[PDB]
């Protein structure tokens, strides 16, 4: 029989978790798709590649507003896709010969459930891949899996989220995408830049009704003016008709396209186990149940970001992936010194035409904490920048709390966005105030973040 | 004669200077160039401007890396220069009534020049303007200005600074460009990315020899492959041929080109006043002598920016008028709440092929000030951005000191230089550490300022 003393299943953070510390026990990171988990090969890594690709062939579509004229001439799709995927196809066949080929640790194939405890208490993990073996301690990551609505199990139409859409054979010549968030509204502009009408449909009233108020508003306002934007219009269900997918709509009118889209949103893959029977609590969403030291109910076994965080990325899978590494020897005795994970502040960004980056909260949240609010939205405009760029529509969005002037949360689109939250974040997360942002450090000029100039300046103080 | 309660030499800062407080004073100004100094009309805002219709045009040039393909087409230079200063023509003529006819004071023209002290002290100021007055307090901004070596005066061929040369008619086919001594070479991009040759001359040994060592070597280093950098050789004497100037050299090198370029440094403007009679010291730069609270030796007259700071910047110029435009009111007296300027870090910006930001002491210097240090070198590559841009030139130097994990100065150049160097210029102004930057804070997965991130973790701490 086979046993070892640490065990993990996804390796989005999960291949971070291996360090020294151990170094002489036995591991196994059973993975059931490519090493990496959904980091490196579906997610966040593979995701972001296209964006650069397409900012050039946006770069020449808006060359006219520059005194610059240019032209698409040819679109070298299959080498964009090979430089993309290309690049992370060798490397994902290299963390796992880490810990494969490699000698303290073993690795296996697809599935890893969940089994009884052992009589002598130590936790079983079950491979539906003709294997069954315990360990003494299990860290879950098992990454996300993206979710579509049955509208797709009652036809079989071909489907695509960020998992495969990436590496699609050909450039569709007109697109279909469905979903109103994080992993929907990056492919819009990454396609539409390379020469396709993408179609949003939606299940609410516009784009990613989960962001910023009077962000959701400058990107609405953007978008329709270059994507069939369908506002509510429930897909109700698809049906093939030869070439060409037609979807059918809440009102009748059938939509079509060429290539299909989906990613509505993304569910964790705890489920999978079985962990029912082991004692651990997954909770409908496959969450599974932790704390602040990622702790779930369970001895010895944690979880990590996307599978159990309230933030499906990898930083806050990073910190998660800190606190997991260094708790299995910080023993679960002392709940002082083991450390815990940051869970406040966190960035997120999508990036889209134009870029969005939000942090902390907006000021839905902070009216609903019942704070007096001065917020100001500095236009990419006064600046010496925006004129450079013409850029009429970009903003930056800035909340802060009044009296102390504590800064609670940015929002910023355009040109640069994530690169120009960093400041803010920093700002953020370890006791800096606002004022001392503005009048306290030098702005280099005519530099791009001067925009945080005139949005921190103008404040109550 | 008059005499005046607040009198200004130059309002490249001084319009900002008078902002309320006094608001029912008498206060004269006295412009010799353009209203608005060199930000407005010369400097800062120009020269940065059509940098994006370059970058614009660079990007066009590197798409073929990328699997995209794209046309040089056509350049609107008349289109890109009325856009340019199509904005700092009516808005000088516009922000200079905000500051002499409205609402309660009166500015003169021609170059003004102190003039000896009445007998009961007040400062007589001389505009070659037939009109007299003098006044209680008088502040001198006077920018800085362009200086060009004897080679010229020794040919009389047609020569363009930064004043000139964006509004040169057309775009040469082919282009010199001499000047290495202020960071000037950010023309030969803007140019080059145009489709003309540029031809570098400097007078040292490489282009811009007063910046960081291991950054000077790989900038040198990749500016020899895209323009033509002819190096030392002092031009002295000239001749033009026609339309294509030809320099006579020393060692025989006769250059050709088309158009003309002269940016080899700048200097302050204190030896015109004449203020050798109102006792205050012009010191052997021609500069103006001031200190931590921009205080000269005359009382109630100050100076700030590049005619008299040690840096030639607009930026430090408008901290210097922050604190002057304050300490016209808080006499002598109080040398503690006479407040003083922030003369410590400041940021500059090169905005060229790629751009550049430095920040700090490089590490020369902090060797010459005692500290064993921990430089780090990040590359640019490994993070993400490089990982989808194929990014392989860009660098980010980080200088600390070691055993508390402290910080003296950072370099970075790339894409994204300036607006990349912002978070590393707030954690310098307020005491963080390496440590704590690092892993403290939540840094975007896949973005762009995760350069920073193994920038700061690859250090000693």
């Amino acid at each position: 029989m086979e046993h070892y003393d640490l065990a993990i299943i996804g390796t989005g953070s999960g291949n971070s978790i291996v360090d020294d510390r151990y170094a002489g026990k036995k591991v196994a990171i059973c993975e059931q798709g490519t090493f990496g988990g959904t980091c490196l090969n579906v997610g966040c890594i593979p995701t972001k590649m296209f964006v650069y690709a397409a900012e050039v062939a946006h770069s020449v579509r808006t060359s006219a507003r520059y005194g610059v004229d240019a032209h698409i001439d040819k679109v070298r799709w299959p080498d964009i896709v090979e430089r993309v995927f290309g690049r992370i196809d060798p490397i994902a066949a290299g963390g796992e010969d880490y810990r494969r080929s490699d000698p303290n640790i073993t690795v296996y194939s697809s599935h890893t459930r969940f089994g009884p405890k052992t009589d002598d208490g130590r936790y079983t993990l079950r491979t539906e891949s003709g294997e069954e073996f315990t360990s003494d301690q299990v860290v879950i990551a098992a990454g996300s899996r993206t979710y579509i609505p049955p509208a797709v199990v009652d036809c079989g139409v071909k489907y695509h989220t960020s998992d495969d859409i990436m590496r699609i054979p050909e450039l569709p010549t007109d697109l279909v995408i469905i979903g109103g968030g994080f992993v929907s509204a990056e492919f819009a502009h990454v396609f539409s830049a390379l020469g396709v009408h993408v179609t949003i449909v939606v299940r609410g009233d516009g784009l990613l009704t989960h962001c910023d108020e009077t962000i959701c508003h400058r990107f609405n306002e953007i978008a329709a003016t270059k994507w069939d934007i369908r506002t509510h219009e429930n897909v109700i269900g698809s049906h093939q008709d030869g070439d060409r997918i037609v979807l059918e709509l809440d009102d009748g009118k059938t939509v079509a396209a060429d290539t299909l889209l989906v990613a509505t949103g993304r569910v964790p893959n705890g489920d999978l186990l079985d962990a029912e029977l082991a004692g651990v609590e997954v909770d409908e969403d496959g969450r599974v149940i932790v704390d602040q030291y990622q702790r779930t109910t369970a001895r010895g076994v944690f979880a990590l970001g996307d599978v159990s965080s309230d933030y499906q990325l990898k930083h806050v899978a990073n910190h998660e992936a800190r606190v997991v590494k260094e708790n299995l020897l910080r023993d679960w005795d002392d709940t002082a010194s083991l450390v815990a994970s940051d869970h406040r502040f966190v960035p997120s960004a999508v990036f889209t035409d134009p870029q969005v980056a939000t942090v902390g909260l907006t000021e839905a949240e902070a009216r609903a904490a019942g704070h007096d609010i001065v917020v100001k939205v500095q236009n990419y405009g006064d600046t010496a920048y925006g004129w450079a760029m013409e850029d009429t529509t970009g903003i930056a969005k800035l909340i802060g709390e009044r009296g102390t002037g504590k800064l609670l949360g940015a929002h910023i689109l355009g040109h640069q966005a994530s690169s120009i939250i960093q400041p803010l974040i920093q700002a953020m997360s370890l006791g800096q105030t606002a004022q001392e942002i503005a009048r306290g450090q030098y702005w280099i000029h005519p530099a791009l973040p001067e925009v945080i100039e005139n949005a921190l300046l103008g404040l109550q103080e």
